[PDB]
């Protein structure tokens, strides 16, 4: 499993400020693994693994991903 997340979606849950100013400048008080991806933004963004949040944003996370898609590329 992996499910990565951007700031923009990080700037909604509790535990993280609702602005990612206040995410990625806390960002650097820890680094979760984020992922660099050259086409989500500019020729290098700054994505975030859900597994590397902490449980706080965890739970919240999932939360609001209601609904999403059913499978794809899953291989089954």
């Amino acid at each position: 499993m992996e499910l990565w997340v951007s700031p923009k979606e990080l700037a909604n849950l509790p535990g993280l400020p609702k602005t990612s100013a206040g995410v990625i400048y806390v960002a650097k008080k820890q680094g979760w693994q984020n992922r660099t991806r050259a086409g989500v933004k500019g020729g290098k963004a700054i994505e975030y693994n859900a597994n590397s949040l902490p449980v706080e944003a965890k739970a919240a996370l999932l939360l609001r991903q209601g609904e999403i898609e059913t499978s794809l590329g899953y291989f089954e």
